């Protein structure tokens, strides 16, 4: 049974993210963000016009959060910080008291009750001040995020010993790539979003550096970043094939992690050299993707103690070019669809695709020379329904391969926390699609957490440390 069990170091729990949960939008000193904004003024954009002004209430809620990780018995509750929240004006100069008391109330309940808290920095909670300045394609954002992180490691990393600068920003850049999709929807594909992808890479190193020199010593954590990646398989075993894999891998994850996590540092060549090609072609005097100086590749390299990774589904792809001319998946080099066969969820882009997770997490050791990695976000939607087998089915198949690729493949994974704790605002998709094993009542005010078979399951999981027999190959 040694491959159904955990190591006895590693942490199991789940995560949540700020605006998906915590409500009181505008409470006490709360500054606007650029979800506030796109949930105010483009209702269009978003399921059934849903906002998170109240969400799962969790600013109001935060102790009955720590109830049901203590029930589930999570090591680790994985959240986020709301930027304007803590600098209601994005810069620096005022401080919002009542947002440091929030979260100093949450770390504290968390440790009371025997949970280890990790801390996303940004989970694409824009304050909209330094949005209007642009956002993630100015590059000032990487001082402003700077000092942001300097008053979350003052006020709070005597207790938080774990940290994640940033949230998939394989994702939000996409806000930069469309009129009506992700905040703070503009749409500049293979221009603005590669601008965005810059600045946060850029100001993921000056927060490490700024742990190492102002906090570390004292301190005695580590920081991460959380970067969210496809497995991508070869539609056919053809070499040709196989390279659009490897192009989709670079073009995704490489993106952040060549940069941060290679010795060599810098963006991937393909990368770097199917853009320039492209950008020459289309008759720019410039490439579209921004250059690193030698002085910056060495500066952003090695900024890392473990590697996030968010994992839910995997593609299929094939050699070609596919895509509106600019952007980023044209300039990527694969053609990518899903296989009909794969089960599916409540959400289009995510198939049950187990075996690609150990794929991916062995892509990842062999490029990145085995970091530790921590699973920051796993998980599956359906509509609703507490009988979620589904989901049980998802969690349990999906770990069973994390723990081969721990096992069998040496891969050092060293925690897992499930995608979410409770269903909550899914973004573009509101309420509609469900990623809790917790069920949430959003027609009562109240809010009502309550465990799902799903929650049941991962409970047992955490308190036995196995997989249990049923549900082994
Ligand atoms: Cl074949
Ligand atoms: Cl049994
Ligand atoms: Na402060």
């Amino acid at each position: 049974d040694t491959v159904y069990t955990f190591p006895d170091e590693f942490k199991l729990g789940a995560a949540t993210a700020s605006y998906q949960i915590e409500g009181a939008w505008d409470e006490n000193g709360k500054g606007p963000n650029i979800w506030d904004t796109l949930t105010h003024e483009h209702p269009d954009y978003v399921v059934d016009g849903a906002t998170g002004d109240i969400a799962d209430d969790s600013y109001h809620l935060y102790k009955e959060d720590v109830k049901i990780l203590k029930e589930l018995g999570a090591q680790v509750y994985r959240f986020s910080i709301s930027w304007a929240r803590v600098l209601p004006e994005g810069h620096d100069n005022i401080v919002n008291q009542d947002g440091i008391d929030y979260y100093n109330n949450l770390i504290n309940e968390l440790l009371a009750n025997g949970i280890e808290p990790m801390v996303t920095m940004y989970h694409w909670d824009l304050p909209q001040a330094l949005q209007d300045l642009g956002g993630w394609p100015n590059l000032v954002l990487a001082k402003y995020s700077e000092n942001y992180a300097r008053v979350l490691f003052k006020n709070f990393g005597d207790r938080v010993k774990l940290w994640l600068t940033f949230n998939e920003p394989l994702t939000f850049m996409d806000g930069y790539a469309s009129e009506i999709g992700m905040a703070p929807s503009i749409n500049t594909p293979g221009i603005g979003d590669y601008l965005a992808a810059h600045t946060v890479i850029h100001a993921h190193a000056r927060i490490y550096h700024l742990y190492d020199q102002e906090f570390r010593a004292e301190q005695g954590g580590k920081v991460g970043i959380s970067l969210n990646i496809n497995w991508c398989e070869p539609a056919t075993n053809s070499a040709e094939d196989r390279a659009s894999c490897e192009n989709y891998q670079q073009f995704n994850l490489g993106l952040y992690a060549h940069p941060i996590f290679t010795e060599e540092g810098d963006y991937p060549a393909v990368l770097k050299d199917r853009v320039s090609r492209n950008s020459a072609d289309e008759g720019y005097t410039d490439s579209r993707l921004p250059q690193f100086t030698a002085e910056e590749v060495e500066y952003i390299r090695g900024t890392h103690d473990f590697l996030g990774i968010n994992f839910y589904t995997a593609l299929l792809g094939k050699s070609g070019v596919e895509g509106y001319e600019p952007s980023r998946y044209r300039d990527s080099g694969v053609i990518l669809t899903q296989d009909a066969a794969w089960p599916i969820s409540a959400s289009s882009w995510l198939k049950v695709v187990p075996w690609g997770f150990r794929k991916e997490l062995n892509w990842i050791k062999n490029e990145y020379n085995n970091p530790p990695v921590f699973i920051t976000e796993n998980g599956f939607s359906d509509y609703g329904g507490l009988n979620d087998t589904g989901r049980v089915h998802y969690y349990t198949e999906h770990l069973k391969e994390m723990l081969k690729a721990i096992h069998e493949d040496g891969v050092n994974v060293i925690g897992y926390t499930a995608w979410s704790l409770m269903d909550n605002f899914e973004w573009l998709r509101g309420y509609s699609e469900k990623f809790g094993i917790y069920a949430v009542d959003f027609e009562d005010p109240a809010r009502p957490r309550i465990p799902k078979e799903s929650a049941k399951v991962l409970a047992e999981i955490m308190n036995t440390r196995k997989i249990p027999e049923r549900f082994r190959d």
